[PDB]
Protein backbone atom coordinates (compact mmCIF):
# COMPACT_ATOMS: atom_id res chain seq x y z
CA UNK A 1 0.00 0.00 0.00
CA UNK A 2 0.93 3.52 -0.68
CA UNK A 3 -1.49 6.26 -1.20
CA UNK A 4 -2.10 8.29 -4.55
CA UNK A 5 -3.38 11.81 -3.12
CA UNK A 6 -4.91 14.12 -5.64
CA UNK A 7 -3.34 18.02 -5.93
CA UNK A 8 -4.78 19.57 -8.91
CA UNK A 9 -7.07 22.48 -9.74
CA UNK A 10 -10.47 20.28 -9.27
CA UNK A 11 -9.54 18.67 -5.77
CA UNK A 12 -6.86 18.04 -3.09
CA UNK A 13 -6.28 15.38 -0.70
CA UNK A 14 -3.38 14.28 1.43
CA UNK A 15 -1.92 11.81 3.60
CA UNK A 16 0.62 10.89 6.29
CA UNK A 17 3.25 8.23 6.63
CA UNK A 18 3.32 8.33 9.83
CA UNK A 19 -0.55 7.47 10.07
CA UNK A 20 -0.59 4.87 13.52
CA UNK A 21 -3.72 2.54 13.94
CA UNK A 22 -3.71 2.81 17.68
CA UNK A 23 -7.40 2.66 19.44
CA UNK A 24 -6.25 2.75 23.55
CA UNK A 25 -2.72 4.96 23.82
CA UNK A 26 -1.23 7.94 22.90
CA UNK A 27 0.10 7.69 19.12
CA UNK A 28 4.32 8.33 19.19
CA UNK A 29 4.64 12.43 19.07
CA UNK A 30 5.75 12.64 15.60
CA UNK A 31 2.32 10.01 14.55
CA UNK A 32 -0.98 10.84 13.36
CA UNK A 33 -3.67 8.93 15.12
CA UNK A 34 -5.74 7.15 12.13
CA UNK A 35 -8.73 5.06 11.47
CA UNK A 36 -8.36 1.11 10.96
CA UNK A 37 -12.23 1.15 10.41
CA UNK A 38 -12.81 3.31 7.37
CA UNK A 39 -10.88 4.53 4.41
CA UNK A 40 -11.78 7.12 2.27
CA UNK A 41 -11.24 8.19 -1.72
CA UNK A 42 -12.08 11.05 -3.79
CA UNK A 43 -13.02 11.77 -7.34
CA UNK A 44 -14.10 14.30 -9.46
CA UNK A 45 -17.16 13.68 -10.96
CA UNK A 46 -17.94 12.34 -13.75
CA UNK A 47 -16.91 9.18 -12.84
CA UNK A 48 -13.92 8.47 -15.43
CA UNK A 49 -9.07 8.55 -10.71
CA UNK A 50 -10.26 7.44 -7.10
CA UNK A 51 -7.50 9.95 -5.02
CA UNK A 52 -6.85 8.66 -1.00
CA UNK A 53 -8.45 10.87 1.50
CA UNK A 54 -6.51 10.91 5.04
CA UNK A 55 -8.88 9.72 7.86
CA UNK A 56 -8.02 10.90 11.30
CA UNK A 57 -9.56 9.59 14.54
CA UNK A 58 -9.73 11.06 18.02
CA UNK A 59 -10.74 9.08 21.33
CA UNK A 60 -11.92 9.85 24.50
CA UNK A 61 -9.16 10.56 26.85
CA UNK A 62 -6.72 10.34 23.97
CA UNK A 63 -5.17 6.93 25.03
CA UNK A 64 -4.71 8.15 28.62
CA UNK A 65 -6.99 5.74 30.20
CA UNK A 66 -6.27 7.67 33.67
CA UNK A 67 -8.36 10.59 32.02
CA UNK A 68 -11.59 9.15 31.33
CA UNK A 69 -13.34 9.79 34.30
CA UNK A 70 -13.38 12.73 32.68
CA UNK A 71 -15.11 11.84 29.37
CA UNK A 72 -19.13 10.73 29.98
CA UNK A 73 -17.95 6.91 29.77
CA UNK A 74 -19.33 5.76 26.60
CA UNK A 75 -17.24 4.35 23.92
CA UNK A 76 -17.95 6.46 20.83
CA UNK A 77 -15.02 7.25 18.48
CA UNK A 78 -14.65 9.69 15.94
CA UNK A 79 -13.06 9.95 12.67
CA UNK A 80 -13.19 12.89 10.57
CA UNK A 81 -11.87 13.61 7.11
CA UNK A 82 -11.28 16.87 4.99
CA UNK A 83 -9.97 17.83 1.25
CA UNK A 84 -10.35 20.65 -0.56
CA UNK A 85 -12.74 21.04 -3.65
CA UNK A 86 -13.47 23.45 -6.82
CA UNK A 87 -15.86 21.12 -8.22
CA UNK A 88 -18.86 17.80 -7.41
CA UNK A 89 -17.05 15.24 -6.24
CA UNK A 90 -17.65 11.63 -5.29
CA UNK A 91 -16.57 10.52 -1.94
CA UNK A 92 -15.83 6.49 -1.43
CA UNK A 93 -15.99 5.01 1.54
CA UNK A 94 -14.89 1.31 2.66
CA UNK A 95 -15.22 -0.19 5.98
CA UNK A 96 -12.21 -2.77 6.56
CA UNK A 97 -14.46 -5.79 7.31
CA UNK A 98 -25.01 -1.67 5.35
CA UNK A 99 -26.92 1.41 4.55
CA UNK A 100 -25.83 5.18 5.41
CA UNK A 101 -27.52 8.16 6.78
CA UNK A 102 -26.08 11.40 6.44
CA UNK A 103 -26.39 14.25 9.36
CA UNK A 104 -27.82 16.77 8.52
CA UNK A 105 -30.31 15.34 6.53
CA UNK A 106 -31.63 17.73 4.83
CA UNK A 107 -28.44 17.52 2.67
CA UNK A 108 -30.12 14.81 0.75
CA UNK A 109 -26.79 14.08 -1.20
CA UNK A 110 -27.22 10.90 -3.24
CA UNK A 111 -26.08 7.77 -2.14
CA UNK A 112 -24.82 4.25 -4.26
CA UNK A 113 -23.46 1.14 -3.21
CA UNK A 114 -21.81 -1.75 -5.06
CA UNK A 115 -20.47 -4.63 -3.51
CA UNK A 116 -17.93 -2.91 -0.81
CA UNK A 117 -18.31 0.82 -0.81
CA UNK A 118 -20.85 3.48 -0.14
CA UNK A 119 -20.62 6.67 -3.03
CA UNK A 120 -21.70 9.99 -1.38
CA UNK A 121 -22.11 12.88 -4.76
CA UNK A 122 -20.82 15.75 -2.77
CA UNK A 123 -21.71 18.91 -4.94
CA UNK A 124 -20.04 21.45 -5.11
CA UNK A 125 -20.73 24.84 -2.44
CA UNK A 126 -18.17 28.13 -2.21
CA UNK A 127 -18.81 27.46 1.68
CA UNK A 128 -18.16 23.62 1.71
CA UNK A 129 -19.85 20.71 3.52
CA UNK A 130 -19.81 19.25 6.92
CA UNK A 131 -21.70 16.14 7.59
CA UNK A 132 -21.77 12.56 9.11
CA UNK A 133 -21.93 9.60 7.58
CA UNK A 134 -24.03 6.79 10.26
CA UNK A 135 -23.74 3.22 9.14
CA UNK A 136 -26.84 1.46 10.26
CA UNK A 137 -25.28 -1.41 11.60
CA UNK A 138 -22.50 1.20 13.78
CA UNK A 139 -25.61 2.45 15.70
CA UNK A 140 -25.68 1.88 19.02
CA UNK A 141 -28.10 2.93 22.47
CA UNK A 142 -26.48 5.47 24.19
CA UNK A 143 -27.85 5.29 27.94
CA UNK A 144 -29.97 6.51 29.79
CA UNK A 145 -31.93 8.73 26.74
CA UNK A 146 -31.09 5.32 23.98
CA UNK A 147 -29.97 8.06 21.47
CA UNK A 148 -29.15 6.50 18.54
CA UNK A 149 -25.58 7.27 17.51
CA UNK A 150 -22.78 5.53 15.52
CA UNK A 151 -20.04 4.07 18.07
CA UNK A 152 -17.60 4.70 15.31
CA UNK A 153 -18.45 8.28 13.89
CA UNK A 154 -17.06 9.25 10.55
CA UNK A 155 -17.35 13.16 9.78
CA UNK A 156 -16.47 14.33 6.51
CA UNK A 157 -15.39 18.34 5.47
CA UNK A 158 -15.27 19.18 2.06
CA UNK A 159 -14.02 22.44 1.86
CA UNK A 160 -13.46 24.89 -0.99
CA UNK A 161 -9.77 26.10 -1.98
CA UNK A 162 -7.93 28.50 -0.20
CA UNK A 163 -7.51 32.27 -1.50
CA UNK A 164 -4.96 34.22 -0.99
CA UNK A 165 -6.78 35.80 2.49
CA UNK A 166 -5.84 32.39 4.17
CA UNK A 167 -2.98 30.84 2.06
CA UNK A 168 0.11 33.05 2.54
CA UNK A 169 0.96 33.46 -1.15
CA UNK A 170 4.07 31.56 -1.99
CA UNK A 171 7.60 33.69 -1.56
CA UNK A 172 5.77 35.93 1.54
CA UNK A 173 7.73 38.01 3.53
CA UNK A 174 9.15 37.56 6.83
CA UNK A 175 7.59 34.12 7.29
CA UNK A 176 8.72 31.37 9.41
CA UNK A 177 8.47 27.50 8.47
CA UNK A 178 9.10 25.33 11.27
CA UNK A 179 10.44 21.36 10.23
CA UNK A 180 8.52 18.56 11.74
CA UNK A 181 8.70 17.77 15.44
CA UNK A 182 9.32 19.62 18.51
CA UNK A 183 8.27 23.11 17.57
CA UNK A 184 10.80 25.78 19.23
CA UNK A 185 11.19 29.75 19.12
CA UNK A 186 8.16 31.18 18.03
CA UNK A 187 7.59 32.89 21.20
CA UNK A 188 10.17 35.05 20.67
CA UNK A 189 10.72 34.90 16.67
CA UNK A 190 10.15 38.28 14.82
CA UNK A 191 8.54 36.62 12.08
CA UNK A 192 5.43 38.10 11.55
CA UNK A 193 3.40 34.53 9.68
CA UNK A 194 4.02 30.94 10.74
CA UNK A 195 3.52 28.55 8.23
CA UNK A 196 2.73 24.71 9.22
CA UNK A 197 3.85 22.78 5.53
CA UNK A 198 2.45 19.40 5.31
CA UNK A 199 3.81 16.91 8.06
CA UNK A 200 3.40 16.49 11.56
CA UNK A 201 4.61 18.89 14.51
CA UNK A 202 4.01 18.57 18.14
CA UNK A 203 4.81 20.93 21.33
CA UNK A 204 4.55 18.35 24.06
CA UNK A 205 1.94 18.24 26.82
CA UNK A 206 3.93 20.82 29.09
CA UNK A 207 4.20 23.11 26.32
CA UNK A 208 2.11 25.59 23.44
CA UNK A 209 2.15 27.78 20.68
CA UNK A 210 2.83 30.47 22.52
CA UNK A 211 3.42 33.04 19.69
CA UNK A 212 5.63 35.60 19.82
CA UNK A 213 3.91 39.73 19.52
CA UNK A 214 4.72 40.09 15.67
CA UNK A 215 3.14 37.20 15.00
CA UNK A 216 -0.11 37.95 13.34
CA UNK A 217 -0.57 35.02 11.16
CA UNK A 218 -0.37 31.11 11.74
CA UNK A 219 -1.01 29.34 8.76
CA UNK A 220 -2.17 25.11 8.78
CA UNK A 221 -1.79 23.62 5.28
CA UNK A 222 -4.01 20.62 4.40
CA UNK A 223 -1.89 18.07 4.99
CA UNK A 224 -0.33 19.68 8.67
CA UNK A 225 -1.28 18.12 11.77
CA UNK A 226 -0.08 20.28 14.98
CA UNK A 227 -0.37 18.94 18.54
CA UNK A 228 -0.38 22.07 20.27
CA UNK A 229 -2.96 25.27 21.54
CA UNK A 230 -2.63 28.53 20.58
CA UNK A 231 -1.96 31.98 22.54
CA UNK A 232 -1.27 34.82 20.41
CA UNK A 233 0.85 37.48 22.00
CA UNK A 234 0.45 40.29 19.15
CA UNK A 235 -1.92 43.12 20.13
CA UNK A 236 -2.16 44.12 16.48
CA UNK A 237 -5.68 45.15 14.88
CA UNK A 238 -5.65 41.61 13.34
CA UNK A 239 -4.42 38.42 14.07
CA UNK A 240 -5.37 35.11 12.38
CA UNK A 241 -5.30 31.55 12.23
CA UNK A 242 -6.08 29.59 9.07
CA UNK A 243 -5.44 27.21 6.41
CA UNK A 244 -7.40 23.31 6.74
CA UNK A 245 -5.02 21.18 8.79
CA UNK A 246 -5.01 19.95 12.15
CA UNK A 247 -4.45 21.42 15.90
CA UNK A 248 -4.85 19.04 18.57
CA UNK A 249 -4.58 18.97 21.84
CA UNK A 250 -4.19 15.15 22.54
CA UNK A 251 -1.22 15.50 24.68
CA UNK A 252 -2.16 17.71 26.95
CA UNK A 253 -4.35 16.62 30.24
CA UNK A 254 -7.88 17.37 31.10
CA UNK A 255 -8.02 20.90 32.36
CA UNK A 256 -4.14 21.38 31.97
CA UNK A 257 -3.23 24.72 33.57
CA UNK A 258 -0.07 26.21 31.65
CA UNK A 259 0.54 28.51 34.48
CA UNK A 260 1.07 25.32 36.96
CA UNK A 261 3.51 23.20 34.93
CA UNK A 262 0.58 21.74 32.34
CA UNK A 263 -1.02 20.04 35.29
CA UNK A 264 -4.51 19.08 35.61
CA UNK A 265 -5.92 22.56 37.30
CA UNK A 266 -5.95 22.59 41.76
CA UNK A 267 -9.68 22.96 42.39
CA UNK A 268 -11.32 24.21 38.81
CA UNK A 269 -9.69 27.90 38.74
CA UNK A 270 -10.91 28.06 34.81
CA UNK A 271 -7.32 28.46 33.81
CA UNK A 272 -7.34 25.24 31.92
CA UNK A 273 -5.36 25.85 28.94
CA UNK A 274 -7.53 27.03 25.74
CA UNK A 275 -7.10 25.90 22.13
CA UNK A 276 -7.43 29.57 20.82
CA UNK A 277 -5.80 32.71 23.31
CA UNK A 278 -5.26 36.23 22.03
CA UNK A 279 -4.10 39.13 23.95
CA UNK A 280 -5.18 42.68 23.98
CA UNK A 281 -4.05 46.18 24.26
CA UNK A 282 -6.57 49.42 25.00
CA UNK A 283 -7.08 49.00 20.75
CA UNK A 284 -9.42 46.98 18.79
CA UNK A 285 -8.18 43.49 17.51
CA UNK A 286 -10.30 41.38 15.00
CA UNK A 287 -9.63 37.76 14.93
CA UNK A 288 -10.27 35.51 12.04
CA UNK A 289 -10.37 32.26 12.21
CA UNK A 290 -11.17 30.02 9.08
CA UNK A 291 -10.83 26.47 7.68
CA UNK A 292 -9.08 25.07 10.57
CA UNK A 293 -9.77 21.73 12.39
CA UNK A 294 -9.58 21.52 16.19
CA UNK A 295 -9.13 18.25 17.88
CA UNK A 296 -8.99 17.38 21.54
CA UNK A 297 -9.38 20.43 23.73
CA UNK A 298 -8.73 20.04 27.23
CA UNK A 299 -10.82 22.64 28.30
CA UNK A 300 -13.06 25.33 27.24
CA UNK A 301 -12.34 25.94 23.59
CA UNK A 302 -11.01 29.91 23.36
CA UNK A 303 -10.76 32.42 25.26
CA UNK A 304 -9.14 36.28 24.99
CA UNK A 305 -7.21 37.70 27.78
CA UNK A 306 -7.64 40.93 29.45
CA UNK A 307 -10.68 43.01 31.07
CA UNK A 308 -11.58 44.95 27.62
CA UNK A 309 -13.39 42.41 25.87
CA UNK A 310 -15.51 45.13 23.87
CA UNK A 311 -12.40 45.48 21.74
CA UNK A 312 -12.36 42.22 20.08
CA UNK A 313 -14.31 40.81 17.22
CA UNK A 314 -14.00 37.58 15.49
CA UNK A 315 -14.61 36.55 11.76
CA UNK A 316 -15.10 32.75 11.46
CA UNK A 317 -15.93 30.53 8.84
CA UNK A 318 -15.14 26.99 7.89
CA UNK A 319 -14.24 25.82 11.05
CA UNK A 320 -14.39 21.84 13.06
CA UNK A 321 -13.91 21.03 16.56
CA UNK A 322 -13.62 17.48 16.83
CA UNK A 323 -13.28 14.59 19.43
CA UNK A 324 -13.73 16.63 22.23
CA UNK A 325 -15.03 13.95 24.50
CA UNK A 326 -13.58 16.03 27.70
CA UNK A 327 -16.10 17.60 29.61
CA UNK A 328 -15.82 21.93 29.52
CA UNK A 329 -14.79 21.62 25.85
CA UNK A 330 -16.86 24.94 24.68
CA UNK A 331 -17.46 26.18 21.49
CA UNK A 332 -15.89 29.43 20.48
CA UNK A 333 -16.27 32.92 22.27
CA UNK A 334 -18.28 34.92 20.04
CA UNK A 335 -16.97 38.57 20.71
CA UNK A 336 -19.25 41.80 19.56
CA UNK A 337 -19.43 42.41 16.12
CA UNK A 338 -18.26 38.31 15.41
CA UNK A 339 -19.70 36.66 11.95
CA UNK A 340 -19.63 32.95 12.58
CA UNK A 341 -20.66 31.12 10.19
CA UNK A 342 -20.07 27.33 8.45
CA UNK A 343 -19.29 25.60 11.24
CA UNK A 344 -18.78 22.18 12.83
CA UNK A 345 -19.00 21.63 16.72
CA UNK A 346 -18.51 18.64 18.79
CA UNK A 347 -18.93 19.61 22.22
CA UNK A 348 -19.65 18.28 25.89
CA UNK A 349 -20.77 22.05 26.58
CA UNK A 350 -21.88 25.24 25.93
CA UNK A 351 -21.94 25.53 22.46
CA UNK A 352 -23.26 29.18 21.30
CA UNK A 353 -22.66 31.38 23.93
CA UNK A 354 -24.76 34.13 23.75
CA UNK A 355 -22.43 36.49 25.97
CA UNK A 356 -22.00 39.61 23.38
CA UNK A 357 -23.86 42.19 21.21
CA UNK A 358 -24.10 42.85 17.63
CA UNK A 359 -23.20 38.78 16.69
CA UNK A 360 -24.32 36.66 13.78
CA UNK A 361 -23.76 33.04 13.54
CA UNK A 362 -25.19 30.87 10.78
CA UNK A 363 -25.03 27.29 9.39
CA UNK A 364 -23.67 25.62 11.91
CA UNK A 365 -23.80 21.90 12.50
CA UNK A 366 -23.65 21.01 16.15
CA UNK A 367 -23.24 17.24 18.31
CA UNK A 368 -23.74 17.91 21.33
CA UNK A 369 -22.80 15.26 23.80
CA UNK A 370 -24.37 14.89 27.39
CA UNK A 371 -23.99 18.56 29.19
CA UNK A 372 -25.16 22.38 28.90
CA UNK A 373 -27.30 23.51 25.80
CA UNK A 374 -27.00 24.03 22.69
CA UNK A 375 -27.82 27.65 22.97
CA UNK A 376 -26.26 29.59 26.28
CA UNK A 377 -27.08 33.05 27.57
CA UNK A 378 -26.79 32.03 31.68
CA UNK A 379 -24.10 32.50 34.20
CA UNK A 380 -23.65 35.84 34.64
CA UNK A 381 -26.49 38.34 33.85
CA UNK A 382 -25.61 40.72 30.88
CA UNK A 383 -26.43 43.43 28.62
CA UNK A 384 -26.58 41.75 25.41
CA UNK A 385 -28.28 42.80 22.01
CA UNK A 386 -29.05 42.13 18.51
CA UNK A 387 -28.30 38.45 18.00
CA UNK A 388 -29.24 36.41 15.07
CA UNK A 389 -28.40 32.87 15.55
CA UNK A 390 -29.75 30.91 11.92
CA UNK A 391 -29.67 27.83 10.85
CA UNK A 392 -28.21 25.23 13.84
CA UNK A 393 -28.95 21.33 12.95
CA UNK A 394 -28.44 19.62 16.40
CA UNK A 395 -27.36 16.62 14.61
CA UNK A 396 -27.25 14.85 17.79
CA UNK A 397 -27.78 15.11 21.85
CA UNK A 398 -27.03 12.25 24.66
CA UNK A 399 -28.46 14.07 27.90
CA UNK A 400 -28.83 11.59 30.86
CA UNK A 401 -30.16 14.03 33.58
CA UNK A 402 -31.61 17.25 34.68
CA UNK A 403 -28.67 18.31 36.61
CA UNK A 404 -26.25 18.47 32.79
CA UNK A 405 -28.57 21.69 31.77
CA UNK A 406 -30.28 20.44 28.82
CA UNK A 407 -31.99 22.08 26.51
CA UNK A 408 -31.80 24.04 22.94
CA UNK A 409 -32.25 27.50 24.43
CA UNK A 410 -30.45 27.63 27.91
CA UNK A 411 -29.64 30.07 30.75
CA UNK A 412 -28.39 28.43 33.37
CA UNK A 413 -27.98 29.82 37.03
CA UNK A 414 -25.98 32.40 38.69
CA UNK A 415 -22.61 31.17 38.65
CA UNK A 416 -21.08 33.22 41.71
CA UNK A 417 -23.91 31.54 43.79
CA UNK A 418 -24.92 28.43 42.18
CA UNK A 419 -32.97 31.11 48.11
CA UNK A 420 -32.92 30.22 44.21
CA UNK A 421 -33.83 32.86 42.01
CA UNK A 422 -32.79 36.11 43.59
CA UNK A 423 -29.84 36.84 42.09
CA UNK A 424 -30.82 38.48 39.18
CA UNK A 425 -29.84 42.01 38.01
CA UNK A 426 -33.08 44.13 37.03
CA UNK A 427 -30.49 46.54 35.53
CA UNK A 428 -29.64 44.50 32.91
CA UNK A 429 -31.48 43.32 29.62
CA UNK A 430 -30.85 40.94 26.90
CA UNK A 431 -32.53 42.54 23.64
CA UNK A 432 -33.19 41.73 20.05
CA UNK A 433 -32.89 38.06 20.03
CA UNK A 434 -33.06 36.10 17.24
CA UNK A 435 -32.79 32.08 17.05
CA UNK A 436 -33.96 30.73 13.22
CA UNK A 437 -34.47 27.60 11.84
CA UNK A 438 -33.22 25.74 14.23
CA UNK A 439 -33.43 21.57 13.62
CA UNK A 440 -32.99 18.79 16.60
CA UNK A 441 -32.27 15.55 15.01
CA UNK A 442 -32.52 12.04 16.67
CA UNK A 443 -34.13 12.26 20.52
CA UNK A 444 -33.90 15.90 21.89
CA UNK A 445 -34.11 17.65 25.52
CA UNK A 446 -36.29 20.46 25.97
CA UNK A 447 -36.50 23.65 23.72
CA UNK A 448 -35.96 25.75 26.36
CA UNK A 449 -34.83 25.82 29.72
CA UNK A 450 -34.47 29.95 30.70
CA UNK A 451 -33.19 31.47 33.93
CA UNK A 452 -34.23 35.11 33.21
CA UNK A 453 -30.89 36.38 35.54
CA UNK A 454 -31.52 39.52 33.64
CA UNK A 455 -34.61 41.17 32.14
CA UNK A 456 -36.10 39.56 28.46
CA UNK A 457 -37.00 41.66 25.73
CA UNK A 458 -37.85 41.05 22.23
CA UNK A 459 -36.83 36.95 21.77
CA UNK A 460 -38.30 35.43 18.87
CA UNK A 461 -37.93 31.45 18.50
CA UNK A 462 -39.10 31.03 14.31
CA UNK A 463 -38.94 27.53 12.93
CA UNK A 464 -37.80 24.89 15.62
CA UNK A 465 -38.09 21.13 14.72
CA UNK A 466 -37.97 18.43 17.08
CA UNK A 467 -37.80 15.44 15.51
CA UNK A 468 -38.59 13.68 19.08
CA UNK A 469 -37.95 14.10 22.59
CA UNK A 470 -35.61 12.30 25.03
CA UNK A 471 -37.46 9.70 27.62
CA UNK A 472 -39.90 11.78 30.07
CA UNK A 473 -38.17 9.44 32.44
CA UNK A 474 -34.75 11.35 32.80
CA UNK A 475 -36.00 14.73 33.49
CA UNK A 476 -34.49 16.37 30.15
CA UNK A 477 -37.06 17.75 28.09
CA UNK A 478 -39.71 19.78 29.56
CA UNK A 479 -39.08 23.41 28.75
CA UNK A 480 -39.01 26.11 31.84
CA UNK A 481 -38.40 29.80 32.95
CA UNK A 482 -39.02 30.64 36.17
CA UNK A 483 -39.73 34.09 37.90
CA UNK A 484 -36.01 35.85 39.20
CA UNK A 485 -35.93 38.72 40.98
CA UNK A 486 -33.01 41.74 41.67
CA UNK A 487 -29.75 40.36 43.65
CA UNK A 488 -29.90 43.91 45.84
CA UNK A 489 -33.51 45.29 45.83
CA UNK A 490 -36.00 42.23 45.08
CA UNK A 491 -37.38 44.47 41.99
CA UNK A 492 -38.81 41.28 39.99
CA UNK A 493 -37.39 40.40 36.63
CA UNK A 494 -39.22 40.77 33.21
CA UNK A 495 -39.78 39.30 30.54
CA UNK A 496 -41.38 41.05 27.15
CA UNK A 497 -42.06 39.60 24.14
CA UNK A 498 -40.97 36.23 23.91
CA UNK A 499 -42.52 34.40 20.55
CA UNK A 500 -42.43 30.88 19.42
CA UNK A 501 -43.13 30.51 15.47
CA UNK A 502 -43.01 27.34 13.91
CA UNK A 503 -42.35 24.71 16.37
CA UNK A 504 -42.88 21.34 15.54
CA UNK A 505 -42.81 18.08 17.60
CA UNK A 506 -42.75 14.87 15.06
CA UNK A 507 -44.80 16.78 12.13
CA UNK A 508 -47.50 18.51 15.08
CA UNK A 509 -46.86 22.00 15.02
CA UNK A 510 -46.95 23.95 18.36
CA UNK A 511 -49.76 26.09 19.51
CA UNK A 512 -50.73 27.31 22.70
CA UNK A 513 -53.46 25.00 23.50
CA UNK A 514 -50.75 21.65 22.95
CA UNK A 515 -47.59 23.47 24.02
CA UNK A 516 -47.43 21.89 27.06
CA UNK A 517 -48.86 18.24 26.38
CA UNK A 518 -46.95 18.27 22.79
CA UNK A 519 -44.10 20.26 23.01
CA UNK A 520 -43.64 19.92 26.90
CA UNK A 521 -43.40 23.28 27.57
CA UNK A 522 -44.76 23.22 30.83
CA UNK A 523 -43.02 25.35 33.44
CA UNK A 524 -43.74 28.97 32.42
CA UNK A 525 -43.71 30.40 35.45
CA UNK A 526 -47.52 32.56 36.16
CA UNK A 527 -45.63 35.44 35.80
CA UNK A 528 -44.47 35.15 32.47
CA UNK A 529 -47.65 33.44 30.72
CA UNK A 530 -48.95 36.49 29.18
CA UNK A 531 -45.37 37.57 28.08
CA UNK A 532 -44.55 34.30 25.74
CA UNK A 533 -46.61 34.40 22.64
CA UNK A 534 -47.56 31.01 20.43
CA UNK A 535 -47.66 32.80 16.58
CA UNK A 536 -48.68 28.90 15.63
C1 LIG B 1 -0.07 20.93 -3.51
O1 LIG B 1 0.69 21.69 -4.43
C2 LIG B 1 0.93 23.01 -3.98
C3 LIG B 1 1.58 23.83 -5.09
O2 LIG B 1 0.70 23.91 -6.21
C4 LIG B 1 1.78 22.98 -2.71
O3 LIG B 1 1.91 24.30 -2.22
C5 LIG B 1 1.11 22.12 -1.63
O4 LIG B 1 1.92 21.95 -0.47
C6 LIG B 1 0.70 20.76 -2.20
N1 LIG B 1 -0.14 20.08 -1.24
C7 LIG B 1 0.01 18.78 -0.94
C8 LIG B 1 -0.93 18.20 0.08
O5 LIG B 1 0.87 18.07 -1.45
C1 LIG C 1 -20.08 0.17 23.31
O1 LIG C 1 -21.14 0.56 24.17
C2 LIG C 1 -22.45 0.27 23.73
C3 LIG C 1 -23.44 0.87 24.72
O2 LIG C 1 -23.63 2.24 24.42
C4 LIG C 1 -22.65 -1.23 23.56
O3 LIG C 1 -23.92 -1.48 22.99
C5 LIG C 1 -21.56 -1.78 22.64
O4 LIG C 1 -21.62 -3.19 22.60
C6 LIG C 1 -20.18 -1.34 23.13
N1 LIG C 1 -19.13 -1.87 22.28
C7 LIG C 1 -18.10 -2.61 22.72
C8 LIG C 1 -17.98 -2.92 24.19
O5 LIG C 1 -17.24 -3.03 21.96
C1 LIG D 1 9.74 30.62 25.06
O1 LIG D 1 9.21 29.30 25.18
C2 LIG D 1 10.07 28.36 25.77
C3 LIG D 1 9.45 26.97 25.71
O2 LIG D 1 9.12 26.64 24.38
C4 LIG D 1 10.31 28.79 27.21
O3 LIG D 1 11.14 27.84 27.84
C5 LIG D 1 11.00 30.15 27.20
O4 LIG D 1 11.20 30.61 28.51
C6 LIG D 1 10.14 31.16 26.44
N1 LIG D 1 10.88 32.42 26.32
C7 LIG D 1 10.44 33.56 26.87
C8 LIG D 1 11.30 34.78 26.68
O5 LIG D 1 9.40 33.66 27.52
C1 LIG E 1 -24.20 46.97 19.38
O1 LIG E 1 -24.70 47.85 18.38
C2 LIG E 1 -25.66 48.76 18.88
C3 LIG E 1 -26.34 49.56 17.77
O2 LIG E 1 -26.48 48.79 16.61
C4 LIG E 1 -24.99 49.72 19.86
O3 LIG E 1 -25.99 50.54 20.43
C5 LIG E 1 -24.24 48.96 20.96
O4 LIG E 1 -23.33 49.83 21.60
C6 LIG E 1 -23.44 47.78 20.42
N1 LIG E 1 -22.97 46.99 21.55
C7 LIG E 1 -21.73 46.49 21.58
C8 LIG E 1 -21.33 45.71 22.81
O5 LIG E 1 -20.93 46.64 20.66
C1 LIG F 1 -31.86 43.41 15.80
O1 LIG F 1 -31.15 42.26 15.39
C2 LIG F 1 -30.88 42.16 14.01
C3 LIG F 1 -30.09 40.87 13.83
O2 LIG F 1 -31.00 39.80 13.92
C4 LIG F 1 -30.14 43.39 13.49
O3 LIG F 1 -30.06 43.32 12.09
C5 LIG F 1 -30.92 44.65 13.84
O4 LIG F 1 -30.21 45.81 13.45
C6 LIG F 1 -31.18 44.69 15.33
N1 LIG F 1 -32.05 45.80 15.64
C7 LIG F 1 -31.61 47.00 16.03
C8 LIG F 1 -32.67 48.02 16.28
O5 LIG F 1 -30.43 47.29 16.19
C1 LIG G 1 -29.89 48.16 40.22
O1 LIG G 1 -29.92 49.56 40.39
C2 LIG G 1 -30.42 49.98 41.64
C3 LIG G 1 -30.45 51.51 41.67
O2 LIG G 1 -31.28 51.96 40.62
C4 LIG G 1 -29.55 49.46 42.78
O3 LIG G 1 -30.20 49.71 44.00
C5 LIG G 1 -29.33 47.96 42.66
O4 LIG G 1 -28.36 47.57 43.61
C6 LIG G 1 -28.95 47.53 41.24
N1 LIG G 1 -29.00 46.08 41.13
C7 LIG G 1 -27.92 45.29 41.09
C8 LIG G 1 -28.16 43.81 40.98
O5 LIG G 1 -26.76 45.71 41.14
C1 LIG H 1 -39.58 29.33 8.35
O1 LIG H 1 -39.81 28.29 7.43
C2 LIG H 1 -40.70 28.69 6.40
C3 LIG H 1 -41.12 27.46 5.61
O2 LIG H 1 -39.93 26.84 5.19
C4 LIG H 1 -40.03 29.75 5.54
O3 LIG H 1 -40.92 30.19 4.56
C5 LIG H 1 -39.69 30.94 6.42
O4 LIG H 1 -38.96 31.90 5.70
C6 LIG H 1 -38.89 30.48 7.63
N1 LIG H 1 -38.74 31.60 8.53
C7 LIG H 1 -37.58 32.24 8.70
C8 LIG H 1 -37.58 33.40 9.66
O5 LIG H 1 -36.54 31.92 8.13
C1 LIG I 1 -37.12 13.70 37.98
O1 LIG I 1 -37.72 14.80 38.65
C2 LIG I 1 -38.50 14.56 39.80
C3 LIG I 1 -38.78 15.94 40.41
O2 LIG I 1 -37.65 16.47 41.06
C4 LIG I 1 -37.86 13.59 40.81
O3 LIG I 1 -38.83 13.22 41.76
C5 LIG I 1 -37.30 12.36 40.09
O4 LIG I 1 -36.64 11.45 40.95
C6 LIG I 1 -36.35 12.86 39.00
N1 LIG I 1 -35.48 11.83 38.42
C7 LIG I 1 -35.83 10.77 37.69
C8 LIG I 1 -37.27 10.48 37.35
O5 LIG I 1 -34.96 10.00 37.27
Amino acid sequence: FMAVTANNSQLLTWWHNTGEINTQTPVADGNVRQSGLYSVKVQTTPASLYYDSFVYLAIPGNGMSDQLQYTQGYNQTQAWTSFLYSHDATVKISRNGSNVVIRPTSLNFPVRYDNQSVYITVPYSPTGYRFSVEFDDDLISLAPSGARQPENALLIFASPFENSSTKPQPGSPNSIAPAPGRVLGLNTTSASTVVFNPGVYYFTGHDHMVLSSSVTWVYFAPGAYVKGAVEFLSTASEVKASGHGVLSGEQYVWYADPDEGYQKASGANNNGLRMWRGTLGNSSQTFVLNGVTVSAPPFNSMDWSGNSLDLITCRVDDYKQVGAFYGQTDGLEMYPGTILQDVFYHTDDDGLKMYYSNVTARNIVMWKESVAPVVEFGWTPRNTENVLFDNVDVIHQAYANAGNNPGIFGAVNNYLYASAHSTGNSNMTVRNITWSNFRAEGSSSALFRINPIQNLDNISIKNVSIESFEPLSINTTESWMPVWYDLNNGKQITVTDFSIEGFTVGNTTITASNAASVGRIDGVDPAYAGSVHYID
